């Protein structure tokens, strides 16, 4: 059995290859995902054949219960495994089942380097500094749905001031950070990405959620707890952090 | 079936409650896993009775293959869950099941506030300021494992001031951090509650490394999803975060 492996374009995790060279199937492709797919491979000992997910999506339902995405080529048994940004949530579970992860990552703060401001709580007080979220995105959500207090008051600063607050997409958000003094709430991933490329821009304080990255399988699938075993042995043996290192590591 | 859950006392996890009041079973304790606890068995819709570990063991092996600690009760079937700080491993995958992580940790740095000092990279390079681990804990063991480069000069500057660098418990570590100049690598869970409690103390940089805490269950247990399932729902609806935030937050 060849594993059809369905995942979506996404720097630095997939991307095609910046080369004009005959390659074919897999190795038009690569970055973070297709490293840890190679090593997966090698562990388990499984050939697989790489396809992009058609309609570009990560995985989310209707109102019918019907599901898109990469959610959805497991689903209907088009794809033995996703290897991708995809993140274990609990409504996932109820329809694919998912590798321990790879990677955990949280919603963080992007802001300047030498400022004061040091937490979520030094941004909530104060109003001189925006910040925001890019919108409808997975943070947006997270501000939106939380009951804690000091959240709570900044979605009510991210709501009020709708128009300005919330950008349309992440790298929107990054040109707003770079020209005004605004700060973007964003995941701890693309944080350490945008934050290499860039030694005008830090972190700013910890973690504000907590989520994973695992391998999505269809539900009962024998490989899920083979490739959390894998996963396991990569992180022990120091490999994660290397693949880690190749893709995020800037100049 | 009620379950049998073995567990450990750690603070703040697992603790017997400070009261001559008559309680018994499960109430004689308190923490983080007794919390968590009860809402598993909320979500789950399970009676439980709470066993502490007779050996005082998380779990190990020898070379014959025999384990000890809560991993040995999952194997031995005397316990249905484990709900401790027990870290999901290569090895105890082996033996056992574990939920997806409640909680996840990484080997970080305790020092003083006011420093220069910004990362492990930072300590690796000089003397003045020495540094080390518990000896033979998981935290010395990565070091001495390690084939990057920067943590294998961190590991050559411990094992070369092996009577010194290196301390007997968590407790000396900490004493030692706050009389001499001298900095303890630690997992970020227990320096997230010593900083709390000591305004003098700061985490300094990231996380070193990455593993994660589950509730282990004997291979094949019908409870190990459920588990995970109830695990994330409790992440979404930001009630590990409160739980959290109970046990650890400080003065
Ligand atoms: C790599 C990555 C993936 N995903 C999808 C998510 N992990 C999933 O599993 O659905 C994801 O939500 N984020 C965070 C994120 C992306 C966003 C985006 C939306 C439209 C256009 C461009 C970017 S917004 C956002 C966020 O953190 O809110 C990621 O950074
Ligand atoms: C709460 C907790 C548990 N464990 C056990 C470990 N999680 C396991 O699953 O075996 C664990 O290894 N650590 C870290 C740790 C504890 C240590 C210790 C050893 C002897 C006496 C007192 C403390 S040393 C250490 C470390 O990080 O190296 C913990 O902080
Ligand atoms: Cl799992």
């Amino acid at each position: 059995r060849t594993l059809i492996v369905t995942t979506i374009l996404e720097e630095p995790y997939v991307m095609y290859r910046k080369s004009d060279k005959p390659l074919y199937g897999n190795d038009r492709f690569e970055g973070y995902c297709l490293d840890l797919l190679k090593e997966l491979s090698n562990i388990l000992g499984f050939l697989y054949d790489v396809k992009l997910v058609p309609d570009g999506k990560y995985g989310a339902q209707n109102d019918k219960g019907e599901w898109n995405g990469m959610v959805k080529e497991l689903i209907d048994h088009r794809a033995d495994l996703a290897v991708a940004p995809l993140t274990i949530t609990y409504v996932r579970e109820k329809v694919i089942d998912f590798s321990k992860p790879f990677m955990t990552l949280g919603i963080s703060i992007l802001y300047r380097k030498g400022t004061p401001i040091d937490s979520a709580d030094d941004l909530a007080k104060q109003t001189k500094i925006e910040y925001g979220a890019v919108r409808d995105g997975s943070t947006m959500t997270f501000f939106k749905k939380s009951k804690i207090s000091t959240y709570e008051k900044m979605w009510a600063f991210m709501s009020s001031r709708q128009q300005s607050a919330l950008v349309k997409n992440s790298d929107e958000g990054i040109q707003r950070v770079l020209t005004t003094d605004y700060a973007l709430l964003m995941e701890s991933t693309s944080i350490e990405y945008v934050t290499q490329r860039n030694c005008n821009l830090t972190q700013i304080g910890g973690l504000i959620d907590s989520k994973g990255y695992g391998v999505g399988t269809p539900i009962g699938s024998p490989y899920r707890d083979k490739i959390t075993i894998a996963i396991l042995q990569l992180q022990e043996e120091g490999k994660l952090h290397m693949m880690k290192e190749k893709w995020w590591r800037g100049n």
